[PDB]
RNA sequence: GGCCAAAGGCCCUUUUCAGGGCCACC
């Protein structure tokens, strides 16, 4: 599980983003950069 | 434990069903 504070909040701004729109990645999670951008990527559509 | 999803490493952007950059892999 991740802990580094810029990671967690930048994942977590991610998700905001996403649970924001009209109509789920854990952020706790051990992902290279491209890894996590590629799940909210695909999690954004659809949603 | 492993079985699937995502995945070169890292970074920026509400163009966010998206756009862009560094580095590396000739
Ligand atoms: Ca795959
Ligand atoms: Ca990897």
């Amino acid at each position: 599980t991740e802990a580094d504070p810029a990671i967690l909040s930048r994942r977590q701004k991610q998700i905001d983003y996403g649970k924001n729109t009209a109509a789920t990645p854990n952020k706790y999670g051990k992902y290279s950069r491209r890894a996590f951008d590629g799940m909210v990527k695909i999690w954004r559509k659809s949603m």
